[PDB]
C-alpha cells in the first residue's frame, strides 16, 4: 500500500551527474565525463544505532532520458527505531557530499535526519562510482534539498527539489546543455518487505537543479 520506510531515508538513494561544476572545475568533473555509458554507483547507508542500506544503482542515458535503475537492500533495522518505526521528519538538511578520485570515485557524507523528538538519526554514507573519464582532486558537493507534496496526487508520493553545486580546493559533459528529462526506478527490500518506487522529473546542470516526484 506504502512505503515500509520513510521518505527521507531514500532521498539519497533516489543522479549527481546533474550537479553544477565551476568552470574553475570542470576538468573534475567524473559523472558527466562517463556519459552517456553511465555510471554504477554503490553504496552502504549506515543508519547509527540502526540497519543498513546496500544500494547499487545504474545511472546512464537511454536515448535522451537519464535513467537511474536501483536496486536496495535493507537489513538489521529495528522494530521500534527511528527508521520502521517512521519517527523521521518530512524535511531535508543540507550537506556536503566529499568527493575523492578512485585509481572511478569515492564519496563520503553523513546524512542527519530530523527525529520527532528533536533529535538526530546520524545516515552514514559509503559511496562508490565506477565507469560503465575524469578523475577528480578532492573536493566536494554542495547539496541542498526540499521534499514537499503533490495536491493532487492520490498515490503514496514525494516531490523533491534539489540543487547541487561543486566547490571546495570529458565528452560526455556536452550531453547536459539543456533540460534534461529523468526516469527513477527502484526496486526495494527492507526487512524482507518488499517495495518499488518510480520518478519522473528533469534536470538542470547549468544550475544544479533536479525536481522530481516519486510515487511508490
Amino acid at each position: 500500500g506504502k512505503l515500509p520506510v520513510p521518505w527521507p531515508t531514500l532521498v539519497t538513494t533516489l543522479v549527481q551527474c546533474f550537479s553544477r561544476y565551476p568552470d574553475h572545475m570542470k576538468r573534475h568533473d567524473f559523472f558527466k565525463s562517463a556519459m552517456p555509458e553511465g555510471y554504477v554507483q554503490e553504496r552502504t547507508i549506515s543508519f547509527k544505532d540502526d540497519g543498513k542500506y546496500k544500494t547499487r544503482a545504474v545511472v546512464k542515458f537511454e536515448g535522451d532520458t537519464l535513467v537511474n535503475r536501483i536496486e536496495l537492500k535493507g537489513t538489521d533495522f529495528k522494530e521500534d527505531g527511528n527508521i520502521l518505526g517512521h519517527k523521521l521528519e518530512y524535511n531535508f538538511n543540507s550537506d556536503n557530499v566529499y568527493i575523492t578520485a578512485d585509481n572511478g570515485i569515492k564519496a563520503n557524507f553523513t546524512v542527519r535526519h530530523n527525529v520527532e523528538d528533536g533529535s538526530v538519526q546520524l545516515a552514514d554514507h559509503y559511496q562508490q562510482n565506477t565507469p560503465i573519464v575524469l578523475l577528480p582532486d578532492n573536493h566536494y558537493l554542495s547539496t541542498q534539498t526540499v521534499l514537499s507534496k503533490d495536491p493532487n496526487e492520490k498515490r503514496d508520493h514525494m516531490v523533491l527539489l534539489e540543487f547541487v553545486t561543486a566547490a571546495g580546493i570529458s565528452q560526455g559533459e556536452e550531453l547536459f546543455t539543456g533540460v534534461v528529462p529523468i526516469l527513477v526506478e527502484l526496486d526495494g527490500d527492507v526487512n524482507g518487505h518488499k517495495f518499488s518506487v518510480r520518478g519522473e522529473g528533469e534536470g538542470d546542470a547549468t544550475i544544479g537543479k533536479l525536481t522530481l516526484k516519486f510515487i511508490s
